[PDB]
């Protein structure tokens, strides 16, 4: 598991906070996928997030203007917490305390989503958001298919690769 960029730039956040934030983001969906994440259900056709720092700079406008992902029709997700030691740290506990909270997993957790890109700010209190091309609908059931072996695994969406069990699309819009 590799993270997949693509786009620009858009891309500010530094590395290892982008590659923390998209690692639990496909690690968890990579396990989903093989229906082996505890208490997330059977395994599934999922897809890979690409990050994409058009969305991320859209998470950095949504940031600064509430609102404004979703005027964009685009999925949200927020987290955020105190700290005092280094960034870096603060955001994987972050991250533990933002993966129980159910409603915001709904949006990580999505295997029809395709990209996402996030931003954050610091004012000792962190605050991020993540941008995804696809929200979910309350209720949607995400069961289906099945983890992709091969590319012809993927049918959610046209021209997919399947990497390691996950599918990848650039054109799901």
């Amino acid at each position: 598991d590799i993270v997949i960029d693509n786009q620009g730039s858009g891309c500010m956040v530094d590395r290892p906070f982008r590659e923390a934030i998209d690692t639990f983001h496909n690690g968890l969906r990579q396990r989903i996928a093989k229906g082996e994440a505890e208490g997330y259900g059977p395994a599934r056709e999922m897809y890979g997030l690409v990050y994409d720092c058009g969305l991320e700079e859209e998470a950095r406008k949504e940031i600064k203007l509430p609102g404004y992902a979703d005027l964009h029709h685009r999925g949200v997700t927020r987290f955020s917490g105190d700290y005092e030691g280094s960034a870096i740290s603060a955001l994987k506990e972050i991250l533990e305390t933002f993966s129980a909270d159910k409603n915001s997993m709904r949006q990580v957790v999505y295997p029809k989503a395709t990209r996402f890109g996030c931003s954050g700010r610091l004012r000792r209190r962190m605050d991020w958001v993540c941008v995804y091309d696809k929200k979910p609908k309350d209720g949607e059931s995400f069961e289906g298919g099945k983890p992709c072996n091969e590319n012809k695994d993927c049918t959610y969406y046209k021209g997919s690769t399947c990497e390691w069990n996950l599918c990848y699309t650039f054109f799901a819009a």
